[PDB]
């Protein structure tokens, strides 16, 4: 692709269908064009021949066209693209993805599979070029860029130097290089990470930032590396500073609550900069379900009141651009027909959608059948027999220790306490939750790595996952070493995925047996799942948001934070550069 | 090697140092505003600069580090100028004269179809083109000429371009795609030719640029479904706001001054610039680029116009730079190539500062650096012709209304054995003058064309620059003629038995290597000169239409080296007697 395009028999009948001296295979009618170059609304008909566009005209001025597509009472507008996330998020794979989102509009997906990535490697990579070549949904994939996160901290399934991102780079399915998380690293002219960044240029390809905390200086460095996009926006002056840094903008609706701040920023800006794509970031099988993938994110920002002209040229036109992709995000003669039509521009609901000029989705359903995929070597991902009792007890030494503590949900600092041993086992301090990590891909001893946090209120039992950014080791918190491996038990043996347990019994499981982060079940059955699991653990521990809620289980073993964080070799501080070892300081 | 000379880890470390402050810049531009193309604001900055990179751009006055400190107090700071669509040609200057003259203003990179070299001397004059721009302070990105000549067989150039030759072209890595695509008929209805340089153009990988004066509708559609996206022949705001909806890259240009107001109103109108509106100068003429003259004053006037100077700037700039697909331009950003003009204020767009990757080429106004000259040998002597005879200005025997938009006409006696010539009209001569035809004045016939007491002759003639020459009378003619052929080519006029003005134009009948001062002088003398034989009466009857009257690729019947000539009867008249 675009070399499909470019086939002189298409091409040729294309000119002639557009000329009147032939007619369309399709033809869209009567709907209302979201013309997004000028931000008019306003009628017109649409003649597709093939895969690309070859007519946009006068409305009723033609009947001629093997099929007929009905738009009256409708908008019409290019489909959408989304410029960053991630399919595992949602534990589907990436056919099921592509059923829930195609039906919606999404014509294109720009996916990091980072998270595969740690847990196979290029093999990980290469399952997702693999997943997604005959789906209707164009995913160009961005090669994984830090795995893993803080080489030396932390063992997950793989490691990449620069001759693997190299590598990578060379695929015609991978379009640039995913987020850099490693942002130090960049700056401070890291040899791995300028190697990657080096390696990104050498391709001519894009590369692509997380930015998270960057101001001034800093970002000018992280820029001057080579990198041009961003995600982290965390407020409105935020999303100016990046924009005015000439930065790509990935505006994410992971955050809803950002988004307000967001459309008013923008809209005191008065008009819409060609830099602001859209994106989903990550997004859980519920949300998936309940509110949409790229869909939601022009959704709600027309609900909190940006222009729909806004929404969707920020969800095509410009997504195109940034891709290098002139095929796409636009309705006009020469481009591709990947269409989508709008019952209207405050719900979007999806009439019907076209790739590529075929029809694959009407009315919220799929027309056409998405191939699966071989998921057998996303199988098999835990590699550790069961863990018992004693895995979750710090067996240490005298019978009073000084205990190093990881104090604070997200924000996180060295704390630490006096503490009371028993028996070759510290006793958990009062106050203190557990965060036990062990080594789950086989890489490394399966030994179970227990550190005490603060800050996270009090566990009337245990929340086991395999889903812990960005190694996915196994990783549990829990109130007591009993109801942790219940808990931890449950989902080594359904293969990976997550379960609570409290008082004896495991109240809830969602298995995730394709790498311990997705599940091969219909998406209805992996929302239920995971919307039960959210229950159960409702009931082991009050939430006080934000900061402590439940997205933070899935976060606190990112290495790359700034931070003590407990990682599946000791407490990792990316700062000093050294890894804590055991959590007593002394005695 | 671009834009992987920005890409080079020794420089990419050093400019990473630099921004995050461990080493000092090789450049600070400070106490400028910066016009900050992406959210339209006006606001200080200072930047800085490693070697050809932008490396940081930040707080004002936060960092003094440095080694030369540019200055750009009271001043607004912008990245340079891009002209997506041009011909150094119709400026009658050598590359290098031309580079001077925008370079100085801030122009940092124009787009040139060369399609005039092009049809005087084909892969020779395109070739050319390419060893001129190679080491110039300005970027040029060549366009590939995609007709030369125009109308094949309706008349003849000094080449002749078929798809082998476009695909040849379109793999130097000095060009960017193919230029101006101006034959449309023949791209609407998939005439083979076109449509194998189209085809390849798409199969480069690359730009394809149209031309699309009057296409509406279908005929749009048309050209856009072969892959034609860009063009520059707006004809009036509806014009703009189609062609816009159509989804057209717009090549804005200035070259028709009149028009400006136009597109300024809708464009305000709307009430928003789109990301594909680009801006060009397509064809200066040296006195306007002297005067005026550049891309810069394509910014200048449309503020002057109208719109805001922060629409002006996004298109001239980081518009036309995702046009071009050059992520390294059009913006003022940590990571792209330090291309930056200051300029003193949003009126007067006076470059204090000109900036071409890392280093300071210009200080108001003047060049601080040599552009580096290329040898003209190959643009000599490309007039092959014997001197003319008022015999050549006569037709024997036992027809044109109307100026730019075209027409048919009817009466007159033969004297002797040639005709009379009618009234209310002048003649047109028209005669190969490269060598590939006999030289063979073909005489035409305009009306609505004032009277004329002399005549003017032109070597300078699109697209196929044969001699071009309307008068009065046959001497006057004759005179002008070879005045030219004299010369080497060149411009004349002629009027009761003698020339009143030449403009030598000795490479390819093009272009003078003499300094663009005597050149605009040679030029505004050449205009007084020809309005003391006739009555420019406008809108359309303009001493410019005098270069316009053989473009054979256009609607209507225009006269050329082989006779009238219509491109919608696809047929050629050879003499206009009907007895
Ligand atoms: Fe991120
Ligand atoms: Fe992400
Ligand atoms: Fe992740
Ligand atoms: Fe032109
Ligand atoms: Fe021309």
């Amino acid at each position: 692709e675009p070399a499909d395009l470019n086939d002189d028999t298409l091409r040729a009948r294309a000119v002639a269908a557009a000329r009147g001296d032939q007619r369309f295979d399709v033809l869209i009618t009567g709907g209302t064009l979201v013309d997004v170059v000028t931000g008019e609304l306003r009628p017109a008909d649409i003649g597709i021949v093939g895969a690309l566009i070859a007519s946009v005209h006068e409305p009723a001025s033609r009947r001629d066209a093997a099929q007929v597509i009905d738009a009256g009472g409708a908008y019409v507008s290019p489909g959408l693209i989304d410029t960053h996330m991630h399919i595992e998020s949602s534990m589907i794979t990436p056919a099921a993805y592509a059923a829930a989102v195609v039906a919606r509009g999404v014509t294109t997906i720009v996916w990091d599979p980072h998270e595969f990535g740690n847990v196979h490697g290029v093999d990980g990579v290469r399952w997702a070029a693999k997943a997604i070549e005959n789906l209707p949904l164009r995913a160009i994939l961005l090669a994984p860029s830090c795995v893993p996160s803080a080489p030396g901290l932390e063992r997950g399934g793989a490691d990449f130097d620069a001759a693997i991102l190299a590598d990578l780079l060379s695929w015609p399915e991978i379009g640039g290089i995913a987020e850099i998380m490693n942002m130090r690293g960049v700056i401070e002219r890291d040899p791995r990470m300028s190697g990657i960044v080096q390696a990104g240029l050498a391709a001519e390809k894009l590369v692509c930032g997380h930015a998270r905390g960057l101001k001034n200086a800093d970002l000018n460095a992280f820029m001057a590396a080579g990198v041009s996009s961003d995600h982290e926006l965390v407020s409105g002056e935020d999303l100016m500073a990046k924009l005015r840094a000439g930065l790509t903008i990935e505006l994410r609706g992971s955050h809803d609550h950002l988004l307000p701040e967001f459309v008013a920023a923008l809209n005191t800006l008065g008009h819409l900069p060609q830099t602001v794509t859209l994106c989903t970031d990550d997004v859980f099988p519920d949300d998936l379900l309940q509110g949409g993938g790229l869909d939601d994110v022009v959704r709600r920002l027309v609900r909190y009141g940006l222009k729909p002209e806004w929404a969707l040229r920020a969800a095509t036109l410009n997504a195109a651009q940034r891709l290098g992709r002139s095929d796409l995000g636009l309705i006009a003669a020469g481009r591709r027909a990947d269409i989508v039509v709008f019952e209207d521009l405050n719900g979007f609901s999806a009439r019907h959608v076209l790739a590529s000029g075929r029809a694959v989705a009407e009315g919220g359903r799929m027309l056409v059948d998405i191939p699966t995929c071989d998921t057998t070597v996303l199988k098999g991902s835990m590699k550790l027999p069961l863990r018992m009792a004693n895995d979750f007890l710090v067996k240490s030494q005298g019978a009073k220790v000084r205990l190093a503590t990881i104090d604070r949900p997200r924000f996180t600092q060295w704390g630490e306490t006096e503490a009371d041993v028993k028996d070759g086992f510290v006793v958990p301090p009062e106050g203190a939750t557990m965060i036990s990590v062990t080594h789950r891909h086989g890489m490394a001893e399966p030994t179970t790595k227990t550190g005490f946090l603060t800050g996270w209120g009090r566990w009337n039992g245990a929340f086991a996952t395999t889903v812990s950014h960005d190694s996915h080791n196994l990783t549990v918190f829990g109130g007591n070493a009993g109801d942790m491996a219940l808990a931890a038990n449950a989902v080594i043996g359904t293969g990976g995925g997550m379960a609570v347990a409290s008082e004896g019994k495991v109240t809830a499981i969602l298995p995730l047996p394709l790498s311990g982060l997705v599940s091969d079940a219909p998406l209805e059955e992996v929302a239920r799942a995971f919307e039960d699991l959210r229950e159960a653990v409702g009931k082991v521990v009050e939430w006080q948001p934000p900061y402590l809620v439940f997205k933070a289980c899935f976060g606190a073993t990112l290495a790359c934070n700034i931070g003590p964080h407990q990682t599946d070799m000791g407490i990792a501080d990316v700062l000093t550069g050294k890894v804590m070892e055991s959590p007593v300081i002394e005695v």
